[PDB]
């Protein structure tokens, strides 16, 4: 039995916008939960954020987590953008709402309930769990059943 919650995420998209999906592996308590869904019209970036959101949202109590992903978008957001978005009220320099603000605020809310360690893998050298995510994400995008409600061509 693992003392740290382990999460692995990936997201994929066939277009911009296009049908996309995500895959996430969660090792919580003594179980390994797997999440995956396809969305009819979304983006890669939104799928990459959705992966992390659904895994964290499954945690019912304060945990110590290690999240592993090769997503550059999550990484940049977490390491360069988030901190400043929050002080600016979630707006860009030109004064409009940040892109995918719906998902970033949703992710922010989840993050805030836990102690998180981020492990940025290289696409070609992730663990077996990341490769599995990629494959589920890819499969899900070939058979989308959900609608990505916050997706705008816009804002």
């Amino acid at each position: 039995m693992l003392k740290q919650v382990e999460i692995f995420t990936d997201g994929s998209c066939l277009g911009n916008p296009g049908p996309g999906g995500y895959g996430a592996i969660l090792r919580y308590r003594g179980r390994e939960k797997t999440f995956s869904a396809g969305y009819t019209r979304t983006t890669n970036n939104r799928m990459e954020l959705m992966a992390a959101i659904v895994a964290l949202e499954a945690l019912k109590e304060h945990c110590e987590v290690i999240l592993s992903t090769d997503s550059q978008y999550v990484r940049q957001g977490i390491t360069q953008w988030i901190h400043n978005w929050k002080k600016r009220g979630w707006k860009t320099a030109d004064g409009k709402p940040v892109k995918n603000v719906d998902l970033w605020q949703r992710l922010d809310a989840a993050l805030g309930q836990h102690q998180i360690k981020w492990e940025w893998v290289k696409g070609h050298a992730g663990h077996p769990e990341n490769e599995r995510c990629d494959e589920l994400a890819r499969a899900a995008a070939m058979n989308p059943t959900l609608e990505d409600t916050g997706y705008q061509v816009e804002v």
